[PDB]
Order: C-alpha cells, then sequence, then structure tokens
C-alpha cells in the first residue's frame, strides 16, 4: 500500500517524460496504493544555476547558494503535481517545514502529509533549514535518495522504490564483461561493498539507512514495467533523528577470534590457492584474510578462525606448509605461526567512501587509548583491526565514544552476488614502520590533513628483521592523481625511522568479490583465489570483510582477473538451448 | 534614507545586467541609505515557464501556478545578492514567511524580521507564505504591488520602480514623437493614463501608493536620469495594517451638488460640442460630467452636469447658444433645452477593474437590486458613474458600500496644476449600442451580467437621455465598447434579451477610435473639454460619443481619424513642451 517513490533529473527531463511518470503514478495508486513521491530538479538545469552563480563570484556564499539551488525541485515537482491533476489524479506539492526540517546536519520529517494523505498524491521537495535561516534547501548530491528513505521510514511505508534510467544492479560492469547479469536481489550490505556497482543510480547513505530502519527497496526503470532490482535488509521501530553525513555508522568488536599464519612462502600463484582449499576440505569457515605486499621472493599469509577451530586449523596449516615449500627441503619456507589471545575491532559505515581522515581517526583513538594495532584489512564500508585481546574492552569504548556510536552484533543466500575492479589506483607501501602504538595514527593523520582519501590500507605481520626492534610494514592504496603528493608527504615522517622506506607500484588492480553467504562458508576464499592461479594470476595484497574479498593484482591483468572472478562464480548465469532430433 | 527599490525582469536578464544594479545599489546604500530590494523573475523566464505548464495543461491549477512562478524570483534575489557581497555590499535574501503572509479576499500582510536584517544588510525580498504554500507570488503585476506595500508597512522615504524605460511620456511616441517624457505625475492621473504605463507599472500599486502617501518614481536602470516622480497626497500616521491585493473596487463616491442641462437634437456634426462649451465657458462656468451617447438619426444630445448654484446661469447661457444650432433660428424640433435639479452622481472607483469583467454590471445589479433606477451612465478608466434621482441616494450608496466592502470616500479638497497632463488613444474597441433599453431597474443588469458571464470585459459605457418616441414605456439607449474581438460573441449573447423589447436592437460599429485627454488640473477650470473639443471641430473630425470623469475626457471619433485626432490633443494642450510653428526649410 503505502509506497514511497523517487524519480531522478533525466526520469524529469522533458515535459513529455513528466507526463510519463504522472502516468505511472496513477496507475500505482489505482493499485489500491498510496503515494509520497520525491523528485530530482529536471536535468542539467542545476548545472545551468550552478554555471551561472560562478560568474558572479568564485566562492558563494552558501545559502544564497541553497537557495538558488532549492528552485529545481521546486518547479519539477510542481510540474508533476499539474501533469497528474490533467489526468485526474488528486496531487498536492508539499515545500520545505511542511516535510521536514534539517538542523546544522540532522534532518526530521513530520506529516501534513499524513494528512493530505487523504485522495491525494504527496508530492514533496525541500526542507526547512536552520544555523541565518532558509525556507527551503535541498540536502545536497544524493539528497534525493536519502529523502525518499527517510520519508518512507517516518511514514512506516510498506517499501520505496528508486526510479532511474538502469534497469537496476549488475553483477559487474558491462562494459568489461558483456555477460553481466541483471541482480533481482541484493542485500544493503552487498550493495554498501559494491558501492560502485551502484555509482550513478543510488546513494551509500540511503542504502545504509534503509538497512538500518528496515526499508524494502527496489532500483526499477521509469522506462520498463520489469522488477528492477530489490536491495533487501533485515527486518526491523519508530525512530526521528536522523545524523545525515556521519561518516560512521557503527563500531564492531569480535572477541572470538584466532590468528593462524603461514610465513615466508613462495610469491607465486597457486600458493593461497592450495593453502585455503585444503583448509576448506577440513570444512574450516575462515573470516580474515590479511596479505600485505611481497617482502623479496616471497610473503606471508594471515588468516583468522574462531578460537575453538584454531587448533584444527593450525594442524592442518601444518600438513599443507610442506607442499607450499618451493623445494621439499626448504625449511625457512612456509613456517607457520599462530596466536590465540586477539580480538577484531572495526568501524563500519558508508560515510567513509571517498571521504578522508576516517581510518586515521580510528587509529589516533587506539594510540591515545594506548592500544597497539597488529594487523589492519579494509573492505569498502569497514576498517577492521586485529588487537591484543586484553585491549579489546578499552578500545571499544574509545571507539564508541569517539564516533558516536553505539555497537552493532560481533557477527550476523549464495556465495557471491557480485564482483568488480578498480584500476585507477596506485599502490603504496611504507617498509618497516614501528609496531608500536600510534604510528599508523601519524602517517595516516598526515595524508588526511592534505584531504587525500585512502582506499585501501593492508598490514599483516611483523618484518623479518635482521635486527633493529619490531615493525610492520603498512601497504594502502589512493588514486594515481595522489601517488605523488602521497609519498612526498610521508618520506618526511620516517626520515628517522631504521630502514624505513616509502615504495610506489602504480600497476595494479584490485579484483573484488561480494556475497552475504560467504560467512559460514568454508571454501569461498579457496575458490576465488583458485580461479585466479588457473590463469597464471599472482596475487600481490588480500584485504576482507565478512562479505568482500578483494585481491591486488598486476594491472595488466585486472581485466582478466574481473572475468575469472565472474565465471569461478558464474555471473552470467545460465541460458538454454533447443536440443534437436 | 529608507529607500525601497525594484527592478524588473529585463533590468536583470543578463547577468552582466545583474552586475551593474548591484551596483547601484552598493552607490545607493553609501549615499547614506537603507535599502530594500524586490526584484522580478529573470527575462522571458517566466514567460518560459508558463510555456512549460501549458504543455500539459491549458487549465493550470493556480496554486500549483504560484509556486511555479515563484522560483524564478527566488533564483533572482540569490544571484542578485551573491553580486552585492561579491562588491563587498553586506545583503540577504528574504523570502516567504520571513517577509510577510497573503490569505485567501486576497489578505496580503509584512512583518520586520529584515526591520532587523536591516542593521548593515540590504535586504533583497521574494515571496510571501500563502494561507498552506510556504512560498509564492502575487501574480503578474505581483512586483509591482509587493514593493509598494512593503515601503507603505516599513514607512519608507520613498519607492522607486526600475526598469528599461526613462519614465512616462505625455503620449505614444509611436503616434507622436514629440512625446515630452513626464517629471511629474499625480497617482490619479496616472490611473486615468494607465495605457500611458501599460508594459512598466501595475495600476493596482500606483493605487496603493496613493493610499498610503508613498512618494513613487519611474526610472530606468540604464541610466542616472531623475526618471518620473508619481505624486500622492501626504498621508500622515495611517498604518499599514494589512491590504487586499485583488479588490476590483478601491472605494464608493457620492456628490449631491449636481445638476442636469441637456440640449436635445442637435445637428451630429463637427463643430457643434466645440460652440456649446466654448460659450457655456466664456461664462466661467465649470463643468462636471459631459455625456454624450450614439447618435439619433442624424442628431444627438448633449448633457452635463453643474454645480446646483450655477443651473440657472448654465440653463439661460445654453438657451442663448442654441438657436444658433438650428436650421433657423426659430426653427422647431431642433436643439432645446432641459434641465433636472434632482440628481446626484454616485460612483465605484478602483484601479482593479480595468480589463475586469462584471464590475460595472455588479454595479448595475446592486442598484437595481434596491429598486433604484439609471438614469444616466459614464465610464472613465478606473470609474463608473451614474447618475440617480436624489432621492434614492442614501439606499443607493448603502448598497453599494455592501456589495464592494468599501466605505464612502470623503469629498476631496481643492486646487490650482495643469488641465491636462497627457493624452491617449485607443482604435483596437468596437462600439456596440443596444437601441431602447426600457427606463426601469435592472435592464442595464441584466445586460452587462450577461456579457460578464462570458468573461467579456467592457472598456467604455455610456447612456444619456430618454429616447424620444411618441407614445410607449420610456426608454434610453445604452452604448458600450469592447474589444473588436469580443464583438461578435458580445452581439450574439444580446440580441436573446431584446427579443421582446420594442423596436429593441443592437448595432456594431467596428470603425471607431476613442481619444482621451487627462489631468487633474481640469477640475474646477472652465473650458478644458471647451478646448479639446474645438480641437478635433478645427480638423473637421466629428465626435461620435463622449464620456467623462472628474479627470478624464474621452471622445469617441471615426478610426480612420483616431491618430489626426491624437495629435491635434496633444497640440491642443502644448504637451510637447512650448508651441510650434512649423515653417519654410
Ligand atoms: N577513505 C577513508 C577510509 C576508507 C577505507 C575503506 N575502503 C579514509 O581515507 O580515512
Ligand atoms: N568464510 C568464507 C569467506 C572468508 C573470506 C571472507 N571473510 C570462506 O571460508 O571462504
Ligand atoms: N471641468 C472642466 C472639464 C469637464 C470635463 C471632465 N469632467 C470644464 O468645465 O471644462
Ligand atoms: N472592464 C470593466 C469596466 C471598467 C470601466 C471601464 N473603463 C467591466 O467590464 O466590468
Ligand atoms: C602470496 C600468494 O598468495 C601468491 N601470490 C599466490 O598467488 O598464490
Ligand atoms: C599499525 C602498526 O604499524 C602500529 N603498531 C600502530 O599501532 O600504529
Ligand atoms: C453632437 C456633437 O458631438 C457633434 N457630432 C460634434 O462633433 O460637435
Ligand atoms: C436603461 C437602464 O439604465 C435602466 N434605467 C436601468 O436602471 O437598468
Amino acid at each position: 500500500a503505502l509506497i514511497v517513490q523517487k524519480f531522478g533529473g533525466t526520469s524529469v527531463g522533458t515535459v513529455e517524460r513528466i507526463q510519463a511518470v504522472a502516468q505511472r503514478i496513477k496507475r500505482t495508486v489505482q493499485g489500491g496504493n498510496s503515494l509520497v513521491v520525491v523528485v530530482s530538479a529536471m536535468g542539467k538545469s542545476t548545472d545551468v544555476l550552478v554555471d551561472l552563480a560562478q560568474q558572479i563570484s568564485p566562492n558563494p556564499c552558501r545559502r544564497e547558494m541553497d537557495m538558488l539551488l532549492s528552485t529545481g525541485e521546486q518547479v519539477s515537482i510542481a510540474l508533476l503535481s499539474l501533469a497528474l491533476q490533467e489526468i485526474d489524479q488528486p496531487a498536492i506539492s508539499l515545500t520545505g517545514a511542511q516535510v521536514g526540517i534539517v538542523t546544522e546536519l540532522e534532518i526530521r520529517p513530520d506529516r501534513l502529509e499524513h494528512h493530505l494523505r487523504e485522495g491525494k498524491v504527496v508530492v514533496v521537495a525541500g526542507f526547512q533549514g536552520i544555523s541565518e535561516h532558509l525556507e527551503i534547501t535541498t540536502l545536497g548530491r544524493g539528497g534525493s535518495d536519502t529523502s525518499a528513505v527517510a520519508l518512507a521510514a517516518a511514514l512506516k511505508a510498506d517499501f520505496c522504490e528508486i526510479y532511474t534510467d538502469v534497469p537496476g544492479i549488475l553483477t559487474t560492469d558491462p562494459r568489461l564483461v558483456p555477460e553481466a547479469q541483471l541482480m533481482a536481489e541484493i542485500t544493503c550490505d552487498e550493495m554498501l561493498e559494491l558501492a560502485s556497482l551502484g555509482a550513478k543510480v543510488l546513494h551509500p547513505r540511503a542504502v545504509e539507512i534503509a538497512r538500518n530502519y528496515g526499508i524494502p527497496l527496489v532500483v526499477r526503470s521509469s522506462w520498463s514495467d520489469e522488477p528492477g532490482t530489490k536491495v533487501v535488509a533485515p527486518p526491523v521501530r519508530s525512530l526521528v533523528g536522523l545524523e545525515i553525513a556521519k561518516a560512521v555508522d557503527g563500531v564492531e568488536y569480535d572477541a572470538d577470534q584466532a590468528k593462524v599464519a603461514l610465513l615466508r612462502v613462495p610469491d607465486r600463484p597457486g600458493v593461497a590457492s592450495k593453502l585455503f582449499r585444503d583448509i576448506a576440505q577440513q570444512q574450516v569457515d575462515i573470516d580474515l584474510i590479511i596479505q600485505s605486499i611481497h617482502d623479496g621472493n616471497s610473503n606471508d599469509i594471515a588468516f583468522t578462525v574462531v578460537k575453538d577451530l584454531l587448533n584444527t586449523a593450525e594442524a592442518v596449516t601444518s600438513a599443507i606448509a610442506p607442499a607450499l615449500r618451493s623445494y621439499p627441503e626448504a625449511d625457512q619456507e612456509a613456517e607457520i605461526i599462530v596466536e590465540k589471545g586477539i580480538a577484531k575491532i572495526a568501524i563500519a559505515g558508508a560515510g567513509m567512501i571517498g571521504r578522508p581522515g576516517i581510518a586515521a581517526k580510528m587509529f589516533k583513538t587506539l594510540a591515545d587509548v594506548g592500544v597497539n594495532i597488529e594487523m589492519i584489512s579494509t573492505s569498502e564500508v569497514k576498517v577492521s583491526c586485529v588487537i591484543d585481546q586484553r585491549d579489546a574492552d578499552r578500545a571499544i569504548a574509545a571507539l564508541s565514544n569517539a564516533f558516536g556510536v553505539t555497537l552493532s552484533p560481533p557477527k550476523n543466500l549464495p556465495a557471491v552476488r557480485g564482483v568488480a575492479l578498480d584500476q585507477d589506483q596506485a599502490q603504496i607501501a611504507i617498509r618497516h614502520v614501528p609496531d608500536r602504538p600510534g604510528m599508523a595514527a601519524q602517517l595516516f593523520t598526515a595524508l588526511a590533513e592534505a584531504n587525500i582519501s585512502v582506499d585501501m590500507i593492508i598490514q599483516s605481520q611483523r618484518c623479518r628483521i635482521n635486527q633493529g626492534t619490531p615493525c610492520r610494514d603498512i601497504a594502502f592504496m589512493v588514486a594515481e592523481g595522489d601517488s605523488s603528493q602521497a609519498e612526498a608527504i610521508l618520506q618526511p615522517l620516517i626520515k628517522d625511522w631504521l630502514d624505513a622506506a616509502i615504495v610506489v607500484n602504480k600497476a595494479i588492480a584490485k579484483v573484488s568479490i561480494v556475497g552475504s553467504g560467504m560467512i559460514g562458508h568454508p571454501g569461498v576464499a579457496a575458490h576465488f583465489f583458485a580461479a585466479l592461479a588457473q590463469e597464471n594470476i599472482n596475487i600481490e595484497m588480500i584485504a576482507t570483510s565478512e562479505i568482500k574479498i578483494s585481491c591486488v593484482v598486476p594491472q595488466d591483468r585486472g581485466v582478466d582477473a574481473l572475468k575469472a572472478a565472474h565465471s569461478a562464480f558464474n555471473l552470467a548465469g545460465t541460458k538454454t538451448v533447443t536440443v534437436p532430433a
């Protein structure tokens, strides 16, 4: 019944189109539904507005600017509601304080449209803002999506539909893999980790709000009546006080963790494949998998398991190891170590995507409370850290306070839902970071103060040092554009770290698989790694969350690796054929 | 100090121009002034918005329309206040409920969060809250009206309307190149000469200014010239409580010091009216109403009013000129004089009646419903005047006062101010006369109600004497004017209604022009009408109809002579700026 629909610019770019949506809305109502409609400004209309302002002053006072940009939807909802009224659909345009209030940023809807709900389709645009004071403003770039979800939440809508010039979410980038299939369903969490698959179609903060208030979502197309892609949430009631610019949505803590690491394994295709294949044959489910930058002609591989599986996991690992040695008698190779007294902590949040200083503030918070960071693993929306279990209590209190959030559960359908590829990034590693509190904080604070956002951070074992104090290598990734400046920022800071060094490698690609089904499902990572080895593709780095695995890989092989992952998990799906005679 | 400025679309059509006004505003502030600025949507930007709405519904719900149209105004004040800030002029954009509230007749009321922001900043405003709608505009001429209403509420020293025009001219330059730029014009004059301000300012706003004593100025943006000052009576200690912004009628008027002289069955040829009023003026007899409806055969009547105490003088003089208008001085059936002492003049007055249907009709219905018969009728641009039996005056005034929700206006003082301020011509009109309307209450009501229910707006209505007829029930001819486009439909509407009036008939004449002179100075100034009529006769121009208010005289005239008549009027009153002799080059 109660459905919130939103329509983007293009869907409304011409008067003709406006009449079409109006048609669908009517049809929807006549289905037995009540409709709240959010509309974006018409099209390049917004672009022309900003153009104009730019020829008047370089820096536009923000309020005068929010008023200017606010006129767009003001007209779009006027047009649409007229169009509805022409075809005898009772409608009405609500604006500003009639719909809600933004405070600065904190949004809160009301219900003069709960009223107007009787007969009419309520078409909405704008909230009232306070600081001077503005009568109508928008929430910004991705405001349309967010407003819609926030509204569905406030009204207890049955679901929320986002209409666009796209049938839904694909399994990957069609431009590289034509066999990319249209997803019927995807989880909020998956959608967040695969943000890029929704780049120009919907905004991560809105799918996160939907997840948090149990609002069913649907990415559909306007030029079609196809089902589209359902964005699915946990079944979750009334909450009103929405922070819309939070970098971090939640903090996480899992004490049921134990580390197995294989040290100094050969750095060649097939190694990781074999390791995890054998482990999965024991039906051993895995959590973290961390592999940072190579050390000479070899690397380490670390993973975590539930505490009571550590013994099993160590024994199995200890037995594969000799099969991993370049040559039988290489006792210096494939050496195994084990660590039982660890905890995993994380910060999670859609608001960290593309935003600087988030990881850095996590590290500072821990450093300020004296807790050393042992390992580090990023996904799209999580930064995970492994710490001494004894530090856990003060560590997550600190993170809880610093980020203003409550705790999500420690741990919460197919193994893989979609796969993705990033080839615009540069790897930068800082060799030999002293393994003591505050080091990562100081390196990543520096980058963040220069407005450089970081995409990946990977930190694994202590360096095999001849002598000096313990230290670890830290690898991270940034846009190739930021490569040079990043190096230039960090070089000073390591000047007097024994044997420290900065090395950049531009020729890398990142291949990722995402899937909620991989939790408590042994052999997912193994299948992924095997897929890359069968193509003789070397895995330079690995980083994980519970539902995302990323492998760093040679740039000249990113596409090949994407296709392999796509096929390994069957993203193209299955066609069928007339077998004759 | 406290100045409200308004800038129209064209003045703001381009970013470059926006920067220019911003410059002037800054200069104005540095002058030692506080500034409230009203701005219109950018250009044809608001037509553009309508082309879009139209495409969806040629019957656009007005609530949605107001919001829609409001957006062009919003972008403009944002731009302008940024432009001011770029040249270090503290400014700020106010909108909707921060400025005021419109309730829906439609009732506007400003506030003063800008009395506050007044400290340092030029406040640039757009929109009011509608009672709901968060931001809406007042409509087409809303910008002008908002500005004046604001100046009233803030006790502004004056209010300036900026536009792509130096001010108000004495007439239409397209017909009379020697048209001069007015330095000063009165609100009342500006109202009667509405057409001279057609595309530059809105009558409703000049009327608000007059009523709250707000000095006005029509100037140009591409210039620093003084412009045209629109002058009001000094009105002190009236507070702008609120404001009805869509009233058709501003006021009711009543004048009992009236007496009629009529010359009946005079020859219908050039020179007649000229001679009548010339001689009357030689006695220094000031005239009020002059009414001449449609011809009857080859002749017409001429009626005028005069103060009661002057009736005797006026009758005698008229009785003496008359024989000179005949075949032989002692001819019978020619130029006979009658006189009527027990009359009153009542009127409804209001800028809101310009171009709007049903107003005259509602006046006539109100009088009819209260049983009072209408004897004569005369329209100006903003007044419809009726002559009635003096005994009917009390019930007539009360009825009009109630029906239009206004109070009897007070008589005005005395002056002298030039006789004529400007002149104008309308040649897009058609004359339509309805012969032999039964002279009983409700007849005019029913004819004009019919036209108004079809959305036809009427420009002029003239009604004079009873028709000369042997036996039978008394009757008068009624002439009126409408846009030629409405000619046919008008005739078509009325034909049914007269089908059982003895000898009634409808006749249309499309080939007419209307020439008007306007001037506050013509009040208590004998010989103004005479000079006007003499001017047309000297050009051998026949006067088909005449209609009057205290400060406007209109003559209906043959269409192929409108321009000639306009030139004659402009020259007759030395509106060029001196006298002219055109000599051999
Ligand atoms: N971009 C964040 C970290 C996000 C990591 C997840 N991919 C920062 O620069 O602090
Ligand atoms: N639990 C899955 C995925 C582990 C890697 C991602 N957390 C497996 O055992 O392969
Ligand atoms: N009072 C002037 C003008 C009369 C026509 C307009 N009321 C006159 O006697 O000439
Ligand atoms: N236009 C009005 C009459 C106004 C008086 C004409 N100057 C109507 O049709 O009711
Ligand atoms: C280090 C190990 O993961 C190796 N690069 C592989 O591809 O298997
Ligand atoms: C992260 C690691 O290099 C170090 N132990 C730290 O806490 O900063
Ligand atoms: C009747 C009178 O108006 C005459 N037609 C004139 O022009 O003088
Ligand atoms: C002729 C017309 O004016 C009529 N006397 C009436 O009062 O309606």
